[PDB]
């Protein structure tokens, strides 16, 4: 059951979070964050820049000093603290879900039942990892005792996007804190509010000052300051490919900090002719339109086998037409607005391109309301591989349907991409399922499902969709620095 | 025993190795490689460049295609092929040890008993890993079966330095081939010969064409072409910090290939007053002077507790004065020449630097012979933390001895460095050992020993000494791309 | 701080727990449980036998059926329930600590600060494992996909002793429940009360009926019924070597159920001449006297190097004399009574044997009070390896101090035992600690400490002290049945 | 190709193997081993008894002493020695195959291409494990460093059966030796010869004296001596359920040695109506008839969906009717004789019972030759779950075919067995494959294949088919004893 939202939740936190305290920017500058449903300013937010990052990194560095409360704390107690954070987030769930919706635009029902659930499950999962990521004892040649310590990497810069503000925060904080790192987080200018409120809960949970610092602000300013910082040990970036490149170059040009990236995709969703029709149609709809189409791994190339194409297309158009666009706080609403005017206008431009390049417009194609950034659920049929809308990440409610004949054809066409974040296969055949799931060059392959995230199972890109993995045990790798200790012993025995 | 060397081994391979075949550069250009003991040209070698790299990468890509012999091959069979390569290397051990000495300058006894031994152990270790690096089955929420595939990362560019030509080749090839990758290797222009001979053995072992491709040539040409290549999935680099940066920048500016790095160090070797004096002196000598000082993890800061400083220095100077410099094919020789003229001059520069900034010249400090690139074993005493010779990698037979009072003091001074590749502690005390091994910010901490490498134990840098780890199970992480497969099932049960 | 105890806590649960309900024994029989401080009956408890075990196993089996709530439950939710259970135990901590003291005899301060803390930590540790114990994907030869499912073993019979009633229940429930198993637990007749109260909390926590079943009763009846049962898949037993044998025999004679055992010990505690004297003496006191001497891994052979023997003994005797025996509810009490009259009499008999065989009685030797099962802290000096008190587990406040000369000697003497549960080494020397910890034939070796249990570190016997390990990741092995699934695929690729 | 066999290979080894030397039985008694194809004696073999076992155990215990060659040997070198043993077995492959066939009865082509191949692959697989089975470093609470040593279990008794003499030896020796254990092996009285020759190869490979000891002889004599021995640390037994009980009982009644068992099966092979008919018929035939039906995990309940029952049965009969029985040395022979007269008679007895209990005899059912233990490939139709031949392991060329309607029905019928060694599923449907592999209570589930063994994938029984797993990483668990070392440190940091 979903509790009634406060459709205008109060903002308590809108500043820079350093040493468990709230600070204005050194410059005293602020920036507006907008409600995408109305285009109205919610409030002002402190505009962190390089000087503010510097304060945060110093705070983080001090928290990480040998002998500090956070360094000496039992690993099991890091788990306790993550679990306490989860509880606090659960206590403030109704509030946080409404705040998420206000700033981001996604339906409140979804914020509550999906985002907040996943946030809670991610943190509780990683709480369990805190005291279980063992190093090794190693049967080295000669008279030595050799072992590894799994130590934290240190000061971790974490730059996150706007599409799942709370969940992305949890994805980054969970594994970092489980392994005893400290954090300087740069949240998206489009959606700083919920992450800032969680910083209040981080302090309430009992985390030592400087363990988590949050600098709201812009990319080329606050973001780049972190990526280029001489005392940040590790950077994790989620967002556009373009800025992914900027991050890796910044790391190379500065102190050679360790780097992981989660970037976009143009993920293919493959519907074989022996698929369950109703299930396939609904899941393809979900795969594309989920979160206003603002999902890294959106199924934005829907490949359909020729024998079922006409039927699949018909049922897909009908479903897009029935999809309820409106006020995210209304319980009927399935699709809220796009995050901002920039994305709003980029999506419309993609639709213009789709039309002019000869794809068949089957429904939508225009603005869904005269207020806020609402776009009609749009479906293009007879899409070809060379078309812009088949190549570029649109990040909106714009569906691409492409026809194919053979299993070998679809494999090569799905893989003919410099992206490789995810892929999906809809089929009842065992061999086809296994053939495709092996042959597909993607970080995740869903079979008869889509967008199934589990804190237990890793996620990340092939090719230019990123590097490294998040979630599961693998999510701990990039947050661990490995030390070998090799000790001379009187006489080594098995 | 050691078999008598051929002091003038014949060169059989001096071209570019692609698809198991020997090729001239497209340009037909060649470059001389020099014997550092005599300063004379050994032979000419094909000068690979961008167009040659492109050929090598295309061949590697072809060998990596789905359904190729190398992709279809049983994992256990990759292990078989690695064990065979090792057998052939051992067959040619005496020849290869001489050729290594000729091209590189290190003592033949060392080439034979150390380098070649470690090459064999590395390959045989990784052979064993071929069919054991499991993925996971994962108890994900909901009605799903979730698992991961550990796939190869793909086309792997490997750019290696000159200080351990054969050993670096093996450190790179072992884990890459064990996990089913394909390789484009750029060997050092100073030392191309031994690795080109190994390529012949790679063909003899039965490796499919395109699996290993070797392009000798220079850095800004051949190496930069690998680093910037749009179809190289992963690059591994070992060398200078300067070029490390370039590599990471080129990776970021191109296709976001995955990057691991092994760079310099200024590793602290800490001698507590309770250490075994005779042992610590001899091991501190080895820690610095091993391989003409040309070791990434050389113990180039010798911190000695004040109570034993005077005696420690006296004994170190006598040991350095006794160290035999000469023809590396002569069995009495402890120390051969530096690798080339560039390094020779660089080291002479650092020696003069040390004298100018007021470090106490205790022995050596000059050119050791007329022909070749021989330098006297040199010891500086009363070295201070702020001195350039205390901060910068010298990569020559130049020893720094520093004085400290307390264990807390020495931790801070050892850690005060942008480098963090290795460290060592000499002590009889349980608590001192554990306190320091924990506190030292280094990839490897040796206790009462130095330069102890096991194929089983990982090695790599903290901070600007690099990122990632080689050797052990950890050496397989960077050579693996992870894929999650999540499958809808009728009813998930435990 | 420690909350004031209720010295007469009320009993709410004293029946058989099956399907989340309380039941009398089918025979309607009850047995008294006694307060060992007074010798007086606390209450009657339902006396379970074969008929009751049969009901419990059937409930367990039904709860374990494919498609049941417990089988379908997300592994992450099993973790939620374990965490909920821990929260509930924490809510009732002061009550549970007082009931533990009432029934067992251990000091309330210790029940509260140690046992209850460890219980909480054990369950919260295993909660985190629930969704993390991955199976494998395996690169088998040929055109196959091969993986392992880690399934629960099934119906687990758990027979637990009286010395740490709540803690042993947690050691058993944590791993078994985290892995999705179902339990029939036979608690000790001396200490059934606290475990029965926890069953109320298991129900309250929301564990499906039949998942945990608890049958109080005697050993030859209820316990043997579990061991011999044709539908119990796995038995874990903790107690005497003698009953350990009965268990393994019963399992081989019935259905070949899987068996793990934790049995007695005669663990050596080795004090080298370079040990810290004050610390060594205090820790050797703790090592022996902890929990009224009633600890499986009690340090019951104190080997002291001859040069420090005289002083060590003198201080140990002083410490044993100052040790406060009395009412376990009084804050000053260090030592409570022994658990029952049988143990009481057995210990006094072992004291007699010590006097008879010519060990030097240095303090204690008799009863400490005229009411309750209290025994004086007793120290024997000059113990010899052949004496009964040096060979057999006494399980009481009786300390054996033995003299040795060399490290080689003490290794042989320490390992000359059919037991091998634990051992310790007290020394400042790095090499001695490494030499000894390698050489000692024991499941746990402590260095400069004793009785350091962590939920993270495994615990278990060598030789006749048992088999298999509890705690840590290893504690899940016995609760897992492994299934290989091997699937034909069109064409296997790496 | 397959090299021509020597049809009367010479026996070089027929004694007891202790300390790398050949010994007569203390009693000087011998027993004959018979060629099952002719019924004639091959040679006499030393008849080992209790006293011979005592000698062997003492040799093994001496080899296992701390500081011995076997104990001090580098883990990597144990690997080298396993690899050398494999090389020697391959050298002698053609002879061993012929000798295997002479003593066992299986076709020479199978001996050469299957058994010998698998032996080589198993030994080489485990050679790679030797230096890779790491212990753990553990982030325990408090100021402690805690780690685990993976030490060998010790003296391992290994009692093996007669169906895969050479393969079972490798399955036991591979993991035991990889982890540094020592072995007392008791080979089957029916097939002692090939194992004794391998012992000669174990000496040639360089294994220290006492590391592997082999005692030929009878079960209630030599086998029981091993199971009851006070100085054997671990027993592994493969054979009947009946003796499996005896082994577990003896372990319990003696020194509480660790026990793993691999016992019988009545494995279900389930053919869904959507299976590939031609493939399933052939694989069902293989599943049952392989190795003269003498396979632990034989597909001895063939469940066939009603819609395809008639055709499947017809095709099965045609294949059984044309299966070539004859001289195992003839290239065309698919099926040799049963191993001995006792087996011969028991199988014919089961054929009688099958007829008597109302199963439809469709082909075969009698003796195939007038000398040797040759039985006609026999197929029973319309088998019911209640029939003896549906319940008991026949271990011969006797196929049972049962009819089913629904997937839910077949699950209950398959699992209604005290056995659970293996199962198979033949279907083209994704969901049915996943539904069944999860639901079936068996240690291995094959999908669209059968008898797919890989050194990489674990094998072992559920229920009364045994406990523990052989092969893969899992096969090392039983050969490892875990030691925790927990060290007090001045100040624990992450
Ligand atoms: N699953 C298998 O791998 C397997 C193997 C062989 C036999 N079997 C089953 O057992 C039946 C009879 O065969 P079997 O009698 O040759 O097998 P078995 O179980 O009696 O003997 C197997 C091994 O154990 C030894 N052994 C026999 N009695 C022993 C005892 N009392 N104590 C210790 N060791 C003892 C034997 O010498 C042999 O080495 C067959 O029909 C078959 O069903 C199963
Ligand atoms: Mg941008
Ligand atoms: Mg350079
Ligand atoms: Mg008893
Ligand atoms: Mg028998
Ligand atoms: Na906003
Ligand atoms: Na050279
Ligand atoms: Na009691
Ligand atoms: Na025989």
């Amino acid at each position: 059951a979903v509790p009634a939202p406060n459709q205008q939740p109060e903002v308590f936190c809108n500043q820079i979070f350093i040493n468990n305290e709230w600070h204005d920017a050194v410059s005293r500058k602020t920036f507006p964050t907008v409600n995408p449903s109305t285009g109205e300013v919610i409030c002002q937010v402190a505009e962190g820049d390089k000087e503010d990052v510097d304060k945060a990194v110093k705070a983080a560095r001090a928290a990480f000093q040998l002998g500090s409360p956070w360094r000496r704390m039992d690993a099991s107690h890091r788990g306790r603290l993550l679990n306490r954070l989860a509880d606090l987030i659960e206590r403030d769930r109704t509030y946080l879900a409404a705040l998420e919706t206000l700033d981001n635009g996604k339906p409140y029902v979804i914020s509550y039942l999906v985002d907040l659930d996943m946030v809670l499950k991610c943190l509780r999962y990683y709480a369990g990892w805190a005291d279980k990521y063992h190093g090794k004892t190693i049967p080295i040649d000669g008279d030595f005792f050799s072992y590894t310590r799994h130590e934290p990497v240190g000061v971790c810069g974490q730059i996150i996007p706007w599409n799942f503000p709370l969940l992305m925060q949890a994805w980054k904080l969970g594994p970092a804190l489980a392994t005893g790192n400290v954090v300087v987080m740069k949240v998206a200018e489009q959606t700083p509010l919920t992450a800032l409120y969680v910083a209040n809960l981080i302090k309430e949970a009992g985390f030592p000052p400087g363990v988590v610092n949050i600098v709201p602000g812009f990319g080329p300013t606050a973001g780049a300051a972190i990526a280029s910082h001489e005392d940040v040990d590790k950077v994790a970036f989620a967002g556009s490919t373009e800025i992914g490149r900027v991050i890796q170059v910044a790391a190379g040009s500065s102190n050679l900090k360790r780097v992981t990236l989660e970037l976009g995709g143009k993920s293919p969703n493959i519907i074989m002719s022996d698929a369950d029709m109703d299930w396939a149609v609904e899941q393809a709809h979900f795969a594309l339109f989920f979160n206003q189409g603002q999902c890294c791994c959106a199924g934005s190339r829907t490949f359909v086998q020729e024998d079922i194409y006409d039927e699949f297309v018909e049922r897909s158009v009908a479903r897009a037409k029935s999809r309820v666009v409106g006020n995210p706080f209304d319980s009927k609403t399935e699709q809220g607005p796009q995050v901002d005017e920039t994305q709003f206008k980029k999506i419309l431009g993609y639709i213009n391109t789709g039309k002019q390049e000869g794809a068949k417009l089957l429904c939508g194609g225009g603005i869904a309301a005269d207020r806020g950034y609402f776009i009609q659920p749009t479906v293009f049929g007879d899409v070809q591989d060379g078309m812009t809308i088949a190549k570029e990440e649109i990040f909106g409610p714009v569906m691409q349907i492409l026809k194919f004949k053979t299993i070998e054809e679809v494999v090569g066409r799905a893989n003919n991409s410099t992206y490789g974040l995810a892929a999906a296969v809809f089929t009842k055949d065992l061999d086809k399922a296994n053939y495709l799931s092996q042959a597909l060059q993607a970080g995740t392959v869903w079979v008869n499902c889509y967008d199934v995230f589990g804190a237990q199972s890793p996620f990340g890109g092939y090719k230019m969709s990123g590097s490294g993995r998040e979630l599961g045990e693998y999510g701990l790798q990039a947050y661990t620095e490995v030390k070998t200790v090799t000790v001379k012993v009187p006489q080594k025995n098995s």
